[PDB]
């Protein structure tokens, strides 16, 4: 009832880290564990983003068509 957004590319790399840095650095918040790894992501190689990225893309793409359809006549009161 409204296709929302999926991953970013970072999103995958991020999930994978969330615990790992939050445990190693238990002095961060969800905005620090995210800020730190966010930077990492930016400088994770790029060739190390691609693997994750491809997923984020595939899903955002799906969404965009599922919403395009949602509105097309997908909705609870559309069918």
């Amino acid at each position: 009832n409204a296709p929302k957004r999926p991953p970013s590319a970072f999103f995958l790399f991020c999930s994978e880290y969330r615990p790992k840095i939050k445990g190693e650095h238990p002095g961060l918040s969800i905005g620090d564990v995210a800020k730190k790894l966010g930077e990492m992501w930016n400088n994770t190689a790029a060739d190390d983003k691609q693997p994750y990225e491809k997923k984020a893309a595939k899903l955002k793409e799906k969404y965009e068509k599922d919403i395009a359809a949602y509105r097309a006549k997908g909705k609870p009161d559309a069918a």
